């Protein structure tokens, strides 16, 4: 039963983090505007994310960013769990500690120039343990802390402090790269990655569903397209 | 800051040592029409030239010369420093010294039929440490100084007189040939040798802008043209 999941659909809006909901789906958990949605993924880990209300886009979907899927290990063809969080909390002491991964060619101090004037008006809400991507530098680098205040209670207000330590912590293969090319990376292929969206999912995202039926699952698949389409890329994301 | 910076750009003229300047740049540097310009390069070396006034050939761009290039490990898209050197100074006594490098198949005294018929209403200023070529024997041979008096007060003077050792000095490998095809060796070509200039000197003269920025660079160059166009000479310049 419970009558409060959504299935995760593909997003069309290329924007940061807004999720599209229907009318009746207020009045079911009483949010308001704007609240902090609480979502369970897997392992313990929590997620937060901004909603946004509409009935003119979308009218029984979500729309599910990437910023959010490799937080909580979930892709195409799951199931969540939603559930509001009314509770007002307001950040005051925050920690950071860069990983010696990505910190080549780097020089100088990046925060007081990229995180300064980028999160005013915003009021972007944070969560212990999520990767998040920057715009600057003719690049993109992650961020990922190990200790900090116990969470939630984290939210970007001016009040918080920098420092500094100089001591990097070894990273783990526990997470993977989520520079690597995504769904999101392929454009102006609307009904070529349909196919492609409804053919490979079914022996790959649910693979015990074909050692029982006797149905003929696709075998071979071949893409066509002059040099430079894109073919290597969009079995680079489908993977 | 530092208001007195020139950036080195391509020369038109096939002159041997003439800079173009602009109509600003004399009341800066408070310099008369013919002045010693003095130069800093790099390892503590220093390099005279003669300076030409006009407002009607170039702007605001310098031109200069392949002559001064090698004498201060200057190439293109980089800085100098440019400094007036009023002061009056009249050699009388220099020093001569072949290297037995080049002196095969020359034999008999050749400064008496080279320097002297051609230094006369030039009045060429000389320092200790340049890399000059003469035209004459169907060739072009080098010379260079080890020892001689301090410099600069050297000044081409019929009053110099000549001298002999039979000891010559053994080369270094230090420098690099002046012989060597360099950017003023191939004409007829100034569109095409544009794109070339504005494709090659950013990820070869500043190697660290590519390692910051996540921009594309031309990995492969493909060159066209009947045999005997020149394309092995380009190659040869620009590397
Ligand atoms: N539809 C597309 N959307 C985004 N990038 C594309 C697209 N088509 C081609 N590209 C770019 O082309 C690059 C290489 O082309 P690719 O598709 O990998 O080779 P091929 O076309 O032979 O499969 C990719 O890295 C990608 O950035
Ligand atoms: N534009 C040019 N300027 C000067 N020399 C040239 C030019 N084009 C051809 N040459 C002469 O042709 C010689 C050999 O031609 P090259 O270009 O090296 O062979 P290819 O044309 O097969 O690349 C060069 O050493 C050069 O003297």
């Amino acid at each position: 039963n419970r009558p409060n999941r959504l299935i995760v659909d593909e997003a069309i809006n290329e924007d940061n983090s807004v999720v599209s909901l229907s009318q009746p789906k207020m009045d079911e958990l009483q949010l308001f505007r704007g609240d902090t949605v609480l979502l369970k993924g897997k392992k313990r880990r929590e997620a937060v994310c901004i909603v946004l209300s509409d009935d003119t886009c979308s009218d029984e979907k979500i729309r599910m960013n990437r910023v959010v899927r490799n937080n909580l290990r979930v892709r195409l063809g799951d199931v969540i769990s939603i559930q509001p969080c009314p509770d007002v909390k307001y950040g005051k002491r925050i920690h950071v500690l860069p990983i010696d991964d990505t910190v080549e060619g780097i020089t100088g101090n990046l925060f007081e120039v990229y995180l300064k004037p980028y999160f005013l008006e915003a009021y972007r809400p944070i969560r212990k343990g999520d990767i998040f991507l920057v715009r600057g530098g003719m690049r993109a680098v992650e961020f990922k802390v190990v200790e900090t205040d116990p969470s939630p209670y984290c939210i970007v207000a001016p009040d918080t402090v920098i420092h500094c330590e100089g001591e990097p912590i070894k990273r783990e293969d526990e997470e993977e790269s989520l520079n690597e090319v995504g769904y999101d990376d392929i454009g102006g292929c609307r009904k070529q990655l349909a196919q492609i969206k409804e053919m490979v999912e079914l022996p790959l995202r649910h693979p015990a569903l074909f050692k029982e039926i006797g149905v003929k699952p696709p075998r071979g698949i071949l893409l066509y397209g002059p040099p430079g389409t894109g073919k290597t890329l969009i079995a680079r994301a489908v993977a």
